């Protein structure tokens, strides 16, 4: 009754994981709740709806703009901004902020948009203000991948900020100039749930 | 072969290890009218491809079923650490002797997906003494340095992914003994491909 007993199923995309809202939410719940025992579960965004829905889950950190997110209860954490995934040798590596227009001839290492959504649309509408569409080269399964395919001189890629900590070498990170493309995440469960451990891990993720 | 197509096979964690991302960034300089085609999966997922036609070379990790109508080269043996969060009482440590991590819950990924990696961490632990406590099954190592910065445990990944930095997590490397991640090229025996034949002497040199 007060969700410090109890079982919680918390979901999350591997792209979030970075983000140090999802592991300092875990975090911060567990300390508080230590009785409490989580089954973590990672997936893509359209996974894990499909197991709320299901009632496999309980909670998840997915990416807004799924097909059927009306049916579900949304909360949008904070936004984190999109940044340049290019090689240390690249000469837009010698700019601090890199205007997209000049990577406009560059072959883009990006993600199926079911999986990046806002991720994915964040960097079309980038590209679109530098005035030209992004020429795709690979299409990666795992967001987190482009940077070791930026390290094989694949080409360049765009990634959420938190992303930075990924440190391969031949890889840097710089952000968009003139410009303030974003990535979007959002705590998702069950409408009418009133469950205590879950009631406790949403008030821990918000405030 | 300076012309036709090259379909590369690797996993998440192998993208990690120099060999790969060398070996296609000096294939891709020697033949730029090859096509490569990049592909990322697991172990299995690699091979089944490979056996049915639809990739011709993937770095993957040994111990999937079969090796049969393949011809596997070992690349790289690498060390493997301990993924430590920072408050973890045994990141004090400079160093770590597997027996100290015991009663601590491990954040793992399933056999499947590993194999060797995996049955390289049972083995370390049993050598130390004691069968590990997976406090969670994850299916990228890179999720799972993220689960150890929410303190939900501890792991045992390769070298290589030292490179993940993520805060809150240090890696310490194993005192006592030598756990091994295993790295391999995996490719169909008897394929006259000449760009799977340059692509391999990039790799073996």
């Amino acid at each position: 009754a007060r969700g410090e007993s109890g079982v919680l199923r918390v979901g999350f995309t591997a792209s979030a994981a970075f983000n140090s809202v999802v592991p300092g939410a875990i975090r911060t719940f567990k300390r508080a709740y230590p009785d409490v025992r989580l089954q973590l579960e990672e997936g893509n965004t359209t996974q894990l709806a499909d197991e709320l829905n299901e009632g496999s889950l309980d909670v998840a950190f997915l990416r807004p703009g799924f097909t059927g997110n009306e049916r579900f209860q949304l909360r949008l954490l904070s936004e984190e901004p999109m940044v340049i995934v290019l090689a240390e040798t690249h000469p837009a590596a010698a700019c601090k902020q890199i205007a997209l227009s000049i990577l406009k001839d560059e072959f883009f290492l990006l993600f199926p948009r079911e999986i990046g959504l806002s991720l994915y649309d964040a960097v079309i509408k980038a590209c679109g203000k530098a005035g030209f569409e992004p020429k795709i080269g690979q299409l990666v399964p795992q967001i987190s991948s482009v940077i070791n395919l930026v390290s094989a001189e694949m080409g360049v890629s765009m990634v959420p900020d938190s992303m930075r900590q990924v440190n391969v070498k031949g890889v840097v990170y710089r952000p968009v100039a003139d410009q303030m493309p974003v990535a979007k995440l959002a705590l998702a469960y069950r409408r009418g749930d009133t469950s205590p451990t879950l009631r406790n891990f949403i008030l821990k993720v918000t405030g």
